[PDB]
């Protein structure tokens, strides 16, 4: 089965703009997210897309 | 300049004993982790400390 | 002087509709929320927030 | 039925010592607690233990 059930991260919203941000729904689709009017602020689900996140984030 | 403030992982407890789970604390020293009737089902940390959590479960 | 730094709440989608459980924007405009296909199933906010959120459903 | 599933909690604890903290299991002894070195950081729980808990620490 999974490793891990889920998997949680509270992202940097001081590093990394709405905009840049926004890109995690297109970078990894079924993503859940927790979002404000200042955008994503943390994201929930696989640990394969917490990685493939951490890897776009990480190049911004 | 951290990407994920804080990043926590539900461990699936059904495939990992509480033995298993238990060296966590070892692993990663600074971890922080929710802790039932069979030990560890949640932990808390760097992205760093969650891939190697990853890392070690993935070898049992 | 937050006690809390933030918190997050689980809803019970199976007692409360999309359209009850969409009114907390509207209640709470700065509350951070995660939408599944039957609209908003987590908040994360201050203690206040959370509070009210409470209160708007129970008299649903 | 029950209006929030589980309600989590991040600590103050700039605000409030280890010690402060500390009490929250007896306090609460059901609450489920996320703890390293400086104890416990987030509560998750029922929202009337997340109530109980900020009253606690609110009459300090």
């Amino acid at each position: 089965q999974k490793i891990f059930l889920t998997v949680t991260a509270d992202l940097n919203c001081n590093l990394f703009s709405k905009e840049q941000r926004a890109y995690i729904t297109t970078l990894c689709p079924s993503i859940r997210k927790m979002e404000g009017h200042d955008g994503i602020e943390k994201v929930c689900g696989d640990f394969q897309d917490i990685e493939r996140i951490h890897q776009f984030l990480s190049e911004q």
